[PDB]
């Protein structure tokens, strides 16, 4: 629709898109994160992360270390722009953020920082 | 069989089994690894690394330095009791080793060493 | 020891004993229960449940339904009379209960209420 | 634009453009990489290297000896005037260089050094 997005995170391990494109018209975006599997958040949770290209691999390095409790994220890290929390089979969740946040011109990446998950879930955001 | 187990390493991130018993009578004992999933090397790839609780984290936290190239695995590391290499999809490998190299009573554990595969791809391997 | 009973859940879904037996000198009895296990909560989470032998079909088939959120037990379920919670791979539990709420004659069943485990969870408990 | 030029690498494992004109009067000459593919950095990775007609087969032959962490380029390789980093799917990269280095007469090669790519992948940089 209009600054706001409806993205899926499978049991095969994949996002149902790895480009999203957020209108500068938008004060504020939204994503909406699904679970259409059927694997529990143990086997097979899936969150949606945004951060600069730059910032990922830290992230996800240190996502993998806070735990499933942390939702496989580092407390109040500062390389977050934003994110949803860990959800697993059949649940769901949303996060809005301001689009002021985002800086044309900069490379923006989202992904899962479920451990292993990064490798094929991520994708590139693009502020047009 | 007698002195030797299959073992799986599929697309969804999991071994098919998490116990492995070797049995004292054995001289070695051989593990065959293989990957019935879709996904390449790169993204999904695996292996069977063998070594004592107590050096797991090690072996886990210096393979991931060593880079795929080197099948995520520190060149001769000396905590490794064994190894398969590194498979992708539809690949396969085997590794035997002497019983001897493992002391009854003490604790064993096989993993992964692919970036976050070691949250869930991992076990116990106990000498009976 | 006295008015306590270690018991332990493991990943082969079983309990490491099938009686417990609660002296009646005592005012207070206590369930630590642990997982030796690898599997996480999840796959082969489990709990110590304790309730009359007549009311474990009932406590087992609404906890399932309760869902892993609920521990997979039905919120101020009267039912039962004691209970620790779901606990996986590495962690531990305990609960301790007034001997007085059970009474002497009446058969008890301890169990764990996740999905599918009450077939080989399940245990005695009885007032000498 | 003047000094810069804009080139994609896709998953059908081709350059968008396979000639790029360097104009005198710039002090400095900076490429923009981008990969509009799907296909991750494992199996349809491209770079943008910059080398003599005639360094191209040596270098071509080396990066693809120093492998995928290497970003498939023999570290400090003397005979590469200029090269972006290996990118995959949805990622970006750029690399400014001195108009200096290019002697006007000669004849300049650029590719992709990932395996076998060279073959489609590479065009002629003059200096005009
Ligand atoms: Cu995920
Ligand atoms: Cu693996
Ligand atoms: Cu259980
Ligand atoms: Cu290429």
């Amino acid at each position: 629709a209009e600054c706001s997005v409806d993205i899926q995170g499978n049991d095969q391990m994949q996002f149902n898109t790895n480009a999203i494109t957020v209108d500068k018209s938008c004060k504020q975006f939204t994503v909406n994160l699904s679970h259409p599997g059927n694997l529990p958040k143990c086997v097979m949770g899936h969150n949606w992360v945004l951060s600069t290209a730059a910032d990922m691999q830290g992230v996800v390095t240190d996502g993998m270390a806070s735990g499933l409790d942390k939702d496989y994220l580092k407390p109040d890290d500062s390389r977050v722009i934003a994110h949803t929390k860990l959800i697993g089979s059949g649940e769901k969740d949303s996060v809005t953020f301001d689009v002021s946040k985002l800086k044309e011109g900069e490379q923006y990446m989202f992904f899962c920082t479920f451990p292993g998950h990064s490798a094929l879930m991520k994708g590139t955001l693009t502020l047009k």
